[PDB]
């Protein structure tokens, strides 16, 4: 339903930092999104909350669930673990035309992977979710959506 | 040394086209970052040039080098391998106050890990090698800078 503005950010530390207070209460987090695409924001949404014990979904598959385990390289890849979560956090990737994932088989995930008065969660880039539709198709408790814009130099 | 800009870019589709676009000649891309925060740059511009060997080096400790490879879940680490590369991709976290690392460790890791005749490239965000004096420091070949900003929503 109807998503309202609630502040702004700047940087990579304050995109960190909104995610961190909107999950503070949380336990348990599952990252859903495509594979190589949306997994990097996954590890490193993850490893800003390291503490907590954090799940990856591959495209909306809860069976094939990894942990999100920090290594000393970081943010890794650990064994299957389809554990329920008390955020489910859906990747902008997953909206995307032709396999994001289907509307029926995201909300099965959400029915699946998220516990029981649990919280719902977007992260995305460039107004992902709200493009596709998505806010007035999916309940979502919190979104938090990046916009990227940059140059390149020459030696 | 100097660095002129080229062009600038919106978006992370864009973002990750600048980056094939500048290693469009190279065969190996070494991506140096600190383990954590910067690793999920390492993967997911390792994907958009998943046809590369890629690598990925953990600060500057070139000898514990891994292979960036592209499985089922997008692109993890795979088995050391300290060989050298065309192109060195320095992330944004090590010009970091604290362990990003000392510019002497750079340098003598631009020594040993990039080709002789190679390309050095610095991945960053929110201009950090320009802040941290780098560009003064270093020759980089090119640069690519991204900014970040968004909004936090609730529904």
């Amino acid at each position: 339903g109807h998503m309202e503005k609630l502040k702004e950010f700047r940087g990579i530390k304050e995109h960190l930092g909104v995610f961190r207070e909107a999950v503070k209460d949380a336990e348990r987090i599952g990252f859903a999104g495509v594979p190589g695409v949306c997994t990097p924001f996954a590890q490193l949404f993850a490893y800003a909350v390291r503490d907590k014990d954090n799940i990856f979904i591959p495209n909306t598959d809860f069976s094939k669930a990894r942990k999100l385990e920090v290594t000393e390289y970081g943010v890794e890849l650990g064994e299957i673990s389809p554990g329920n979560v008390d955020v489910l956090v859906l990747l902008g990737g997953l909206s995307m035309p032709g396999i994001g994932s289907d509307i029926e088989d995201v909300k099965k995930l959400v029915e699946d992977a998220l516990e029981e008065g649990g919280e719902l969660m977007g992260l995305c880039y460039m107004d992902m979710f709200a493009r596709a539709g998505w806010y007035e198709l999916l309940d979502f408790d919190c979104v938090i959506n990046a916009d990227i814009d940059g140059y390149v130099l020459r030696g």
